[PDB]
């Protein structure tokens, strides 16, 4: 029992990371195979981090103006390509801690675990969502950018964001590790402001899934409710539109625990118009949505 | 910027997890150099578990009744030693992936990442704190036991936490690496009951210096109080009473911020007097006290 904030295991991805140095910029690299991914900003000088042309900055680099060391030891970079905000070094050593792996895009709403790094070195893990505005909510300090975001299919790691940048607000953009921004987000030193954060329904009723499941049962409640009326609630609340593709993907928490999702919805419309009256669930006093139903039926089995 | 709740990344742990399996119980083990730790109770049969005798269960047991599997290889066990109420079996081959480590009994209120482990396999880490009544509120399924707690300087693993069992309540109670349980619990399938879970107030302060930093400062007050007026609030509210030594381990978050200690002392009174109104702070609608003053210098300096 317990339900609780959960990381993957950082092993196979600690594996990976490396420090990139530019100039006196050093940020973090991914290093899979023979490549060493990181931000194209490491190129960035004070002067065109307002409106850099990247193209123009890196007809001044050659292949040794980036420094890349694997622990206190340097890798040889026998090539290097921009794709879109990413960097790829070529070098000449494979990594032999390369995981298998993947690159995905994931969509909002998506939780995954951050292995926050500097110079190279792991310093922690977190697990955190795509916000529905394409933002993170992430704790990084400078020197932070290059840091990745994963998920862990047994042995297979799933890359799916690389940390760019901190808006003026403190929330963080990123990109896929084929250097596209999750959101409008562009690697400039512009004010740039998010979108409404809105709450990830489907994730909010699979963590009241959990809670039924871990015996935290004070909030349901007598009503059911229909897609239609829940989402006029919804929308009001700034959550996120529920689907019938978020109805079947929280099936099996409604088979186990025999709560229909109507029926959870129709609790979570009440806890909506309610509050929770100074009552906990999970130990948490606001309604969480930093699960996704695949985390809930995870942690609930006990997936290594 | 942003404040996450964020683990020691757990790849030199993982190294050390370890399948043990005694007639039909399998639990995880811990693997540095020629020894493998794990949890007393995996000699534990049906008849026994209500009034184990665990000295006469090992005279029935022989070291090649104790299965160590460290991946989907096998593990040659040469020795087996009671200490307290955890096993050490001595194996013939020492952990080549054995990080710098050393075994520390933690206080209440100390934090400390957890690799939820099943089968010798990792699933999960999370952050937790040692609560003053010598529970944690883990994740936990049947198989977990095992599971190793630790912090990480920079390459030195101090494994503090082994999981033994979950209580009636379902909160889990386990021991030190030397086989030593936080507060009274045994090793019994017998029912116990938890004391107090009262507030770390230390910590809690320290979270709110960490909202400070981050920029959440609207709790801020206008008042200062005293340790004793402090603590006579503290208590109505079950939250640990605050020592001078609590006070001094605060003085760089005081300097940071320039907040004296006493001042936030009394943020923190209003915040229980009046409660948060439905505002949050750093992203929680109650009090955190799962962040040692030591864990929000780390993650507000970037320690890796
Ligand atoms: C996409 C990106 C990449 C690098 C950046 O570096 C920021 C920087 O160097 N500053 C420090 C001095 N401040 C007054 C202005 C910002 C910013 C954005
Ligand atoms: C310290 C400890 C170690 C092993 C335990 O195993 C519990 C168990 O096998 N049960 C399953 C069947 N239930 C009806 C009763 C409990 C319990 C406590």
């Amino acid at each position: 029992s317990g339900f609780r904030k959960m990381a993957f295991p950082s092993g196979k991805v600690e594996g990976c990371m490396v420090q990139v140095t530019c100039g006196t910029t050093t940020l973090n690299g991914l290093w899979l195979d023979d490549v060493v991914y990181c931000p194209r900003h490491v190129i960035c000088t004070s002067e065109d981090m307002l409106n850099p042309n990247y193209e123009d900055l890196l007809i001044r680099k050659s292949n040794h103006n980036f420094l890349v060391q694997a622990g206190n030891v340097q890798l040889r970079v026998i090539g290097h390509s921009m794709q879109n905000c990413v960097l790829k070094l070529k070098v000449d050593t494979a990594n032999p801690k390369t995981p298998k792996y993947k690159f995905v895009r994931i969509q909002p709403g998506q939780t995954f675990s951050v292995l926050a790094c500097y110079n190279g070195s792991p310093s922690g893990v977190y697990q955190c969502a795509m916000r529905p505005n394409f933002t993170i909510k992430g704790s990084f300090l400078n020197g932070s950018c290059g840091s990745v975001g994963f998920n862990i299919d047994y042995d297979c790691v799933s890359f799916c964001y690389m940390h760019h940048m901190e808006l003026p607000t403190g929330v963080h953009a990123g990109t896929d590790l084929e250097g596209n921004f999750y959101g409008p987000f562009v690697d400039r030193q512009t004010a740039q402001a998010a979108g409404t954060d809105t709450t990830i329904t489907v994730n909010v009723l699979a963590w009241l899934y959990a809670a039924v499941i871990n015996g935290d049962r004070w909030f349901l409640n007598r009503f059911t409710t229909t897609l239609n009326d829940f989402n006029l609630v919804a929308m009001k609340y700034n959550y996120e539109p529920l689907t019938q593709d978020h109805v079947d993907i929280l099936g099996p928490l409604s088979a186990q625990t025999g709560i229909a999702v109507l029926d959870m919805c129709a609790s979570l419309k009440e806890l909506l118009q309610n509050g929770m009256n100074g009552r906990t669930i999970l130990g948490s006093a606001l309604l969480e949505d930093e699960f996704t139903p695949f985390d809930v039926v995870r942690q609930c089995s006990g997936v290594t």
